[PDB]
């Protein structure tokens, strides 16, 4: 079975995305404007990111961009995904963590995939982790070819804190601007 709800998740997580690195964003109201090679990207702040981003100019940011509709209307602007850029613009990973994907393949059978997952950003948004991990799962683990049910991604930190992305719904918009230290990620576990 493939419900419309599942189909809508496939649609969302197949949206075009891009990223911008080490540039200024100018905040007016709750919208941050980025200009990169004369192209404008407006980003909506609607969570804790409202306390993080200053009114006016903010230097040396990165942004993970997922457009919310097509095209030019303001309600289609990307939401959250702003972080401070790395201390340097070096290309090396800043952390590497185990990614464990466990999938029920039958009544009595489970498949377990264990790989290294590279972290490049010192400060990373839940938006980016959510979108990119789902991309991995869609590509490699057939996510959304079946009903996701209670499947989830959990990102666990070195202090034992964790962050969960329930796969049967989009990441909540108010969580998209939440950020974490990528170097404090301990492991990532996915149950399918
Ligand atoms: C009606 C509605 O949309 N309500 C949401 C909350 O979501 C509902 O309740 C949840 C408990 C869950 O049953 C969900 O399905 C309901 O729609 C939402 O609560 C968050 O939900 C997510 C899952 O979607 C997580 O369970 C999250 O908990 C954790 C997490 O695991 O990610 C707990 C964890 O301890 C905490 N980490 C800390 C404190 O270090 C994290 C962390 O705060 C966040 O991940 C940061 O974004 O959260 C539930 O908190 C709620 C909060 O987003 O908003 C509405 O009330
Ligand atoms: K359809
Ligand atoms: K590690
Ligand atoms: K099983």
């Amino acid at each position: 079975v493939r419900s419309q709800a599942t189909q809508d998740l496939s649609e969302y997580y197949n949206r075009p995305y891009f990223d911008l690195r080490n540039l200024s964003g100018y905040r007016e109201g709750n919208t941050v404007t980025f200009i990169n090679h004369y192209q404008q990207t407006d980003v909506k702040l609607e969570g804790k990111d409202k306390d993080k981003i200053k009114d006016g100019n903010n230097e040396n940011l990165d942004v993970f961009v997922v457009r919310e509709g097509s095209g030019r209307q303001a309600d289609n602007n990307s939401i959250g995904g702003i972080t401070k850029t790395n201390r340097t613009q070096h290309i090396d990973t800043v952390q590497n963590v185990n990614l464990l994907v466990s999938k029920s393949t039958g009544q009595h059978t489970t498949s377990v995939t264990s790989t290294n997952y590279s972290i490049y950003k010192e400060e990373i948004s839940l938006k980016e982790l959510d979108f990119k991990l789902r991309k991995h799962l869609i590509d490699k683990h057939d996510l959304y070819k079946t009903e996701p049910k209670d499947s989830k991604i959990r990102v666990t930190m070195k202090n034992g804190d964790f962050y969960t992305f329930e796969l049967n719904k989009k990441l909540q918009t108010h969580r998209m601007g939440d950020v974490i230290d990528g170097r404090n990620i301990e492991k990532i576990e996915v149950n399918l």
